[PDB]
């Protein structure tokens, strides 16, 4: 380390003091570098003090003399940043290190004061609200984070063991969420995460500690690397193999944080991640829930479509993909519907075709509930009745049992809130699959009208007045069913009233959007806007609203576990974005998408990666939606307008764009000029080149979904391809006449860049834009 000093010697030729800045600026931490530098070489000279002693210099005088002082105070608060000057000065002190250290974690950590509680019932966490500001953390070096970092994990470490029913403070996993982002404590951070953290907090049995830092890895992590997410995903589902998850607030937890993270795996990270679990599939699999499982062969699709994995290739055999297929095939014999299986790459349409597993009919299941109906309304003994009707491996009915008994005596007995206390989460989610088929049965067979009314409205109750089954529980469970034709319609237009007819959900969700703000980093006021809705919109999860209707009301005083990030309207997105390539794969339902996009459709402001869904769901979906451009407009422009209020003018769309196709049709569809196109692909060769304007505004690609500016302005722009009403092949032309044909606005000297960009573009784009290049060279071979 001794080099420093001579190039301290060369920027630093003084003559007298160098006077102290403004302590309330972050980067007058950047003033005081050197003199830090002198004090970790003083202190590292302290082993063998008298030899090579390293004296400060005579213009780092009045900077040391200032950390003495601010050492010496005692009164120290976190209004400035001289703590952050102590932290990074001292951190390579033993006892002197302590007195900043205590100073700033006592504010995050809240001993003593109070306890503040968490929603639900029996929740109380330790005081303390306020977390970090990002500037701060970005304001200390390497060594403080990392000294911060290990605190704070020795800290969650014994508060584990500690076995207490006081949750872990809500500012320290704000804090901790803030400190994971960074990559350069990395061995200490997410490795330590997963591969130590959650290891021993799953062997102590804690379940406080445990459903938090779940939480905290679906809602407040960005950018993780694949293999972290992938053993993460291993993990819950050997979690969900045990731990006796009765609780509903746990099993609900995992599984939709593994479903969060199935829908979120790119593009590109599936093959070469799912190529080192290949040997033991059973690992990264569900076992016993269905709908991971389908959600992954999902992310299969589109995963082997966008990156074109199966051209030059029509068997599946020889593919990894066929060892992950089969081990679906045993755990979940599961048939895909056709309009699903149509859209599908050719060797998944192949293996699919074969391994079709039949199913019930719809008399027999009718058949099966009007039998355990009429035993129910015979036996009277209450503990048969309780271990007849939840017995394990019986057809699971119960469900439909409780929907005829509220569709006509509107009440429940006592009997049927302790059967269902006594099936369990697990079993619960088959009791719903069944229950969804019965459902789109009966509402077929159903007279539309009053009656129709009346089935809607008691399953309406039973979501919300009993609280029998969280609503994207049920609609997930709708939406990856495998009915045709008609029963599809049915089935769609169930999920479509039940998010639409009443006000239970339309409420949460316009209050949610009206109140909150997706830029979590920049807010230190999460929690009270937090307890703000979760006074004013209660969500039960143990049967409260069923322990209340019954006729003796039964009081259940289980335990709640914390709730810091986790609602119902941030525990639906994932199946609305599931839900709504199922009404782009349909066609006769598109109307039910308008009105979803215009109900629901501000939601997507806290969707985490907004831009990707949108060019998965345009590459993807692109030969449906090639002759309906009205809907595929209205889905862009519903996701890009739910954010329009964040993020700065111009972040996605050109404002061309903005100008002319912001438009209604009145058959005359904006068709773009060359100056357009070569527009867009100005932009994209000034990201890539390095502007100091810069075509987009900067974003902090710690929080974002695209890591680099380079790839936020490839995907905008191809999402805005995608969106036009052109079709493929003009588009493509048009992109290869940027400089095939002769333009001003592209400069001579510059070409490689902006055929790069062209590369780059029509590389990411459809097969029916990237087709066009062969005709091409045809046309000048001939």
């Amino acid at each position: 380390f001794l080099p420093v000093m001579k190039l301290f010697d060369l920027l630093y030729p003084e003559k007298e003091y160098i006077p102290v800045p403004d302590i309330n600026k972050p980067q007058s931490t950047h003033a005081f570098a050197m003199t830090c530098i002198w004090i970790h070489l003083n202190r590292k000279a302290q082993n063998d003090n008298s030899k090579l002693q390293i004296p400060i210099p005579h213009s780092l005088r009045l900077h040391h003399e200032f950390l003495q002082q601010s050492l010496r105070n005692k009164s120290l608060q976190m209004n400035d940043y001289k703590i952050a000057l102590l932290c990074n000065a001292y951190s390579t002190n033993s006892e002197c290190f302590t007195l900043p250290m205590g100073a700033l974690v006592e504010t995050i950590y809240g001993n003593g004061i109070m306890r503040i509680p968490l929603p639900g019932t029996n929740c109380m966490a330790s005081g303390s609200i306020t977390p970090l500001p990002m500037n701060l953390l970005d304001s200390l070096t390497v060594h403080a984070k990392m000294s911060l970092i290990h605190s704070i994990a020795t800290r969650v470490i014994k508060l584990a063991h500690a076995k207490s029913s006081v949750a872990l403070a809500p500012a320290l996993v704000e804090t901790y969420s803030r400190l994971l982002v960074y990559m350069e404590i990395e061995s200490l951070g997410i490795k330590g995460f997963i591969s130590q953290l959650l290891p021993t907090v799953f062997k102590s049995h804690a379940w406080g500690i445990l459903h938090t830092l779940l939480e905290m890895f679906s809602y407040r992590m960005h950018h993780i690397q694949p293999h972290y997410r992938v053993q993460l995903l291993s993990h819950l589902h050997t979690l969900a193999a045990v731990a006796q998850t009765n609780q509903n607030q746990l099993h609900l937890c995992v599984e939709s944080t593994a479903l969060r993270l199935i829908t979120a795996l790119g593009s590109s990270e599936v093959q070469p991640q799912f190529t080192r679990f290949l040997s033991d599939p059973k690992t990264v699999l569900s076992a016993e829930s269905e709908e991971l499982n389908r959600a992954l062969i999902l992310t299969l699709a589109r995963a082997t479509h966008v990156t074109d994995f199966f051209t030059g290739s029509d068997s599946i055999q020889g593919t990894w993909c066929k060892d992950i297929l089969q081990t679906i095939m045993s755990f979940t014999p599961h048939n895909w519907a056709s309009h699903t299986l149509s859209c599908f790459p050719g060797p998944l349409q192949a293996f699919f075709k074969q391994n079709n597993v039949p199913q019930e009919s719809r008399f027999n299941l009718k058949k099966n509930v009007e039998e355990e109906y009429r035993k129910w309304k015979s036996m009277s003994n209450e503990n048969d009745i309780i271990t007849h009707f939840s017995m394990q491996g019986s057809p699971p009915l119960f469900l439909c049992l409780l929907w005829k008994m509220l569709l006509e005596t509107d009440h429940i007995n006592q009997i049927g809130y302790r059967v269902l206390e006594r099936i369990g989460a697990r079993a619960l989610v088959a009791h719903v699959r069944t229950f969804a088929d019965f459902l789109v049965y009966e509402f077929s067979t159903s007279a539309g009208g009053q009656q129709l009314n009346k089935c809607i409205e008691i399953l309406n109750d039973m979501v919300w007045k009993y609280n029998i089954v969280t609503l994207d529980r049920l609609i997930l469970c709708l939406a990856m069913r495998s009915h045709e034709g008609n029963e599809a319609q049915v089935c769609y237009f169930i999920i479509q009233l039940l998010l639409l007819k009443p006000n239970d959900f339309r409420n949460r969700v316009s209050d949610f959007v009206k109140e909150n703000s997706p830029e979590h980093w920049l807010q230190n006021d999460w929690h009270t806007k937090h307890m703000n809705y979760h006074k004013k919109y209660p969500e039960k999860l143990y049967f409260e609203g069923l322990a209340e209707q019954v006729d003796p009301p039964v009081q259940i005083q289980s335990p709640y576990l914390p709730i810091y990030f986790g609602n119902v309207c941030l525990r639906f997105l994932p199946v609305f974005d599931i839900v709504i390539h199922r009404f782009l794969e349909l066609l006769p339902v598109s109307k039910s998408l308008e009105t979803l996009l215009d109900h629901l459709g501000g939601l997507y402001k806290f969707h985490d990666r907004p831009v990707t869904y949108l060019y998965n769901t345009l590459h993807y979906y692109e030969m449906h939606l090639r002759d309906r451009a009205f809907l595929k407009r209205k889905l862009v422009h519903a996701i890009i307008g739910s954010l329009k209020d964040n993020r700065p003018q111009g972040w996605c769309l050109s404002d061309t764009y903005l100008k002319c196709a912001m438009n209604a049709r009145e058959e005359n569809p904006w068709v773009p000029d060359d100056t357009y196109y070569c527009r867009l692909i100005g932009r994209l060769v000034d990201t890539m080149a390095g502007k100091s304007p810069g075509p987009f505004p900067n974003c902090d690609w710690r929080f974002n979904e695209f890591p680099n500016p380079a790839a936020h302005a490839l995907h905008v722009t191809c999402v805005e391809l995608m969106a036009l009403a052109v079709s493929g092949k003009e588009v493509g032309n048009a992109l290869l006449n940027v400089v095939l044909k002769s333009q001003p606005l592209v400069p001579r000297e510059n070409i490689t860049a902006w055929m790069n960009a062209i590369g780059l573009i029509i590389t990411a784009l459809p097969e029916p834009y990237w087709i066009v290049l062969h005709d091409r060279i045809v046309s000048v071979i001939s």
